[PDB]
């Protein structure tokens, strides 16, 4: 068989027929004439003045004979060089107010141009280096940066872009992985990447296909040059409407490859950036030549950035563990440890706060910051090392390969925590469905799959994006988000019980408007809970979990911090609105030698000696380890008031999270694995707070007319502070840094609590969704 008239065919052939498709050279074979017919290289990829009107030679990679338009095989710059047309980049931008597409185009095509290792800061280079990219950016919709997923590696991020899912959900949790159910390893080298068993979720090309939208093959054999890929995309675009794809992908391994070699700031980086820009120019000139340049939506997107990393900055596990022969380490900009064929508790202890400058931190995966969403997959090893930016971790010195000079082969790497600035990457949308010359706030790459679906008129598969949160990127929104329905209505108990009906072993001697600024959270699961009002705070008290799901209070800029009278030490009061049978009891805490308790509304911030008594109600009490109380006390005593001063008032919503199975979702009763001893009082795995104020800080938090400003955290409820290497010191030296490490989105808290916040504002729901997906990152 021949490839004549079949080069890079889209439709599937059977095993027996010889292949002519994008991947036929990858661990496979093509028709014998595939190279001759489909991989022409003669005379390169650019028309020159001397080639214009050349006699046609069928060996040429592309053609500059005048028949090339009718044959569909011009070089992308043919009309520029030979017919006096301008390069696309030399045309001033004009708003694409409507798609300018041929008849038979049911929708604008989507072309996804992904670049590997493209730091957000490279856009600083400007038209000097990247004129085509600069035009897309300045004339289209762009963000200052896009946040990748952790780990900030290629395959996890590419497949996240494709599926809208966290790595833990789509299954590509690294560039290297071991799956203990397969008992098999995944690597980038070799053929495992082609085995479908690794890839979960539903990538865009499958979503497209299943809904009758035709996809261009997203994948190319490594031997097929970039320029051939661009020409193929353009040729596919000229197919008749019954064969033409609506979505296309081009991927470049640059600037990542050069980034590793020369580091992100090396003078050698200019050249690769120029070459990427040339490739964009080829695509745009090609589209213009097809008159599709005001028809197609283009996304220019990176998977991650690039950090300065040299092998002199390597931590070795063998400086911490005497026996390293019994462990397998996935090394580099992150660490994952498992047994080679060993005790995890011993390993963690041996790796914890051992050296003053220690450039990694060990974790059990369930204790990693929840914002990373990196635990709920069997391919993620229990033991994880978060590596400091600019560093590597390795097993022993001999695993590092140095030149004779001592210098290493690499000066850049990536993979670090996705909060790190050097890991941030790029997003640009250009075309009729994107806004014109519009800057949008930074966002997470998990959100893009929904956008790409909307651009193609596809119903997205279930994913971790928040559908509607990027509506502000698009001219026209086919999807309009709706606020979810409240599932459980609250009770509003009055005074129902006598003091004397309580045997809890405890001893002691406008609310809405000012404390719930954005409406009551909605409970989106089936349960029984009560709204409890007080002078200084409001709560939604769970009769199932015997504590608030949420506690809401406002602290003005002028609010005063007080201390507890000695007599109120150990004070807990029964709540006459809540049944003894649905209350905590103090005996459980007395008998649980490991467990103490804290309060969601702090007595410290009571508005009067009288009101302070409300804070000591059993319904405001939550189980807290002594170690964690050090964190919580400092947050409540010092930080809340600091934030109120700095932000001109703050509204605080705090509560427990239960995630014993570390899936990032609210546990049901049955999934709770720890209770206060001898009681039905469940122990939170985490405690959250959402801190809201006016974006315009000249306005107080309770009188805000415009956009809101939020910061949130999900603190691990740990019986120790081993995570914080300075925790032997005053809380002023370490608690706030701990909190910043555990920063979160409101959305993260919503998943973990089954609550919906901000249901009553003066803001559009679309805008609220962006607020909920916002992540305040620090350091
Ligand atoms: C991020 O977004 C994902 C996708 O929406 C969320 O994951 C889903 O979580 C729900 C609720 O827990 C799951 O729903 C259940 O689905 C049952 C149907 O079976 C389907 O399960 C397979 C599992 O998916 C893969 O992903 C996990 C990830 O760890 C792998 O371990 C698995 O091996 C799979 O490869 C599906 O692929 C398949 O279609 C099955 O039909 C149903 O019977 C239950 O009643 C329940 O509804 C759902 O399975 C999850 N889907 C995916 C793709 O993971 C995830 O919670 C979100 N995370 C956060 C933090 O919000
Ligand atoms: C994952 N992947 C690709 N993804 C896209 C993509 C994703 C989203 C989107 F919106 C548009 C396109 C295109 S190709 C992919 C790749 C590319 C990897 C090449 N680069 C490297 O090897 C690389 C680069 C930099 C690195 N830095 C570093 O440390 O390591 C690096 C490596 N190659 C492949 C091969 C196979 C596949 C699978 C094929 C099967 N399908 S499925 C089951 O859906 O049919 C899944 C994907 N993807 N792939
Ligand atoms: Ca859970
Ligand atoms: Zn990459
Ligand atoms: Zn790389």
């Amino acid at each position: 068989g021949s490839c004549k008239g079949r080069c890079f065919e889209l439709q599937e052939v059977g095993p027996p027929d010889c292949r002519c498709d994008n991947l036929c050279k990858s661990y496979s074979s093509c028709c014998h004439d595939f190279d001759e017919l489909c991989l022409k290289t003669a005379r390169g990829w650019e028309c020159t003045k001397d080639r214009c009107g050349e006699v046609r030679n069928e060996e040429n990679a592309c053609h500059c004979s005048e028949d090339c338009l009718s044959r569909g095989d011009c070089c992308t710059n043919y009309q520029v060089v030979c017919k006096g047309e301008s390069h696309w980049v030399d045309d001033d931008c004009e708003e694409i107010k409507v798609p300018e597409c041929p008849a038979g185009f049911v929708r604008p095509p989507l072309i996804i141009f992904s670049v590997d290792g493209f730091r957000a800061s490279y856009m600083k280079k400007g038209s000097k280096v990247m004129p085509n990219i600069e035009k897309l950016r300045s004339c289209g919709t762009h963000a200052p940066y896009m946040r990748p997923v952790y780990p900030t590696k290629t395959f996890p991020n590419l497949y996240t872009l494709a599926t809208g899912l966290y790595p833990e959900s789509h299954g590509i949790v690294g560039n290297s992985m071991y799956d203990p159910v397969f008992d098999a390893s995944f690597h980038l080298r070799g053929r495992e990447k082609f085995n479908h068993r690794w890839w979960g979720g539903q990538p865009l090309w499958i979503t497209a296909t299943k809904q009758g939208v035709r996809a261009g093959t997203f994948f190319w054999s490594v031997s097929i040059p970039h320029e051939r890929r661009i020409l193929t995309i353009l040729q596919w675009l000229s197919l008749p409407d019954n064969e033409r794809p609506s979505v296309y992908a081009f991927y470049s391994e640059q600037p990542d490859f050069s980034g590793h070699k020369y580091g992100p700031f090396g003078p050698e980086m200019t050249n690769p950036l120029r070459e990427i820009d040339k490739t964009v120019g080829q695509l745009m000139d090609g589209l213009k030549q097809l008159r599709l340049h005001r028809c197609v939506n283009v996304i220019f997107v990176g998977d991650h950035g690039m950090e300065d990393v040299t092998c002199d900055r390597t931590e070795f596990l063998s400086n911490y563990l005497t026996n390293v022969d019994d462990i397998t380490l996935v090394p580099g900009t992150l660490g994952r440890i498992r047994a080679k064929s060993y005790d995890p508790k011993t390993i963690i202890a041996a790796l914890t706060c051992k050296k003053p400058d220690q450039h990694f931190k060990p974790y059990m995966k369930q204790h990693l910051p929840k914002r990373l969403h990196y635990a709920n997959n069997r391919r993620i090893e229990d033991i994880h090392l978060l590596v400091d930016r600019r560093w590597h971790v390795a097993r022993k010195p001999l695993d590092v390969y140095k030149k004779p000079s001592g210098k290493c082969f690499f000066q850049g790497d990536h993979g670090f925590d996705n909060k790190v600035n050097s890991m941030q990457t790029v997003f640009v949308g250009y075309g009729p469905t994107f806004k014109y010359r519009t800057k949008v706030p930074p966002f997470e790459n998990i959100e893009l799959y929904n956008v790409m679906c909307d651009l193609l008129g596809l119903k997205p598969a279930p994913n971790n994006g928040t559908h509607g949160s990027l509506n502000h990127l698009l001219r026209t929104n086919t999807f309009r988000p709706t606020m979810p329905d409240e599932v459980s209505r609250p009770n509003y108990p009055g005074i129902m019980y006598l003091q004397s009906e309580f045997d809890l072993g405890c001893t002691c001697d406008s609310t809405k408007e000012r404390h719930l600024l954005y409406g009551r959270p909605a409970v989106l699961y089936r349960t029984s809970y009560d709204i409890l009002y007080h002078t200084d705070f409001e709560s939604g008290y769970s009769e199932i979990f015997l504590m608030p799901l949420w506690t809401s209070y406002t602290i003005s800029k002028q609010a005063e911090v007080s201390s507890i009278p000695e007599h109120l030490t150990n004070c807990v009061r029964p709540d006459v609105r809540v049944s003894p049978g649905f209350s905590q009891n103090c005996l459980a805490y007395k008998n649980d030698k490991q467990m103490s308790y804290g309060f969601l509304f702090p007595p410290y911030l009571s508005s009067s000696p009288e009101a302070k008594y409300d804070a000591f109600l059993v319904t405001n009490m939550v189980p807290m380890y002594p170690a964690f109380k050090r964190v919580w006390a400092y947050f409540q005593r010092v930080l809340v008031k600091k934030y109120a001063s700095e932000r001109n008032g703050v509204n605080v919503i705090s509560g427990p999270i239960f995630d014993y199975n570390y899936d990032g979702l609210r546990d049901t009763e049955d999934e709770i694995k720890q209770y206060v001893e001898g009681s039905s009082i469940p122990v939170p795995t985490h405690y959250y707070s959402i801190i809201t104020s006016c974006l315009d800080f000249t306005q107080p938090a309770d009188k805000c007319d415009g956009p809101l400003s939020v910061s949130s955290f999900i603190l691990p409820h740990r019986p120790d502070n081993d995570e914080s290497c300075n925790s032997s010191e005053d809380e002023s030296k370490w608690v706030e840094e701990l909190m910043k490490m555990h920063t979160a989105r409101v959305r993260d808290i919503e998943h973990l609590t089954g609550l919906d916040f901000y249901r009553k504002t003066s803001r559009s729901y679309s805008e609220i969704l962006t607020l909920k997906t916002y992540l305040h990152t620090y350091e």
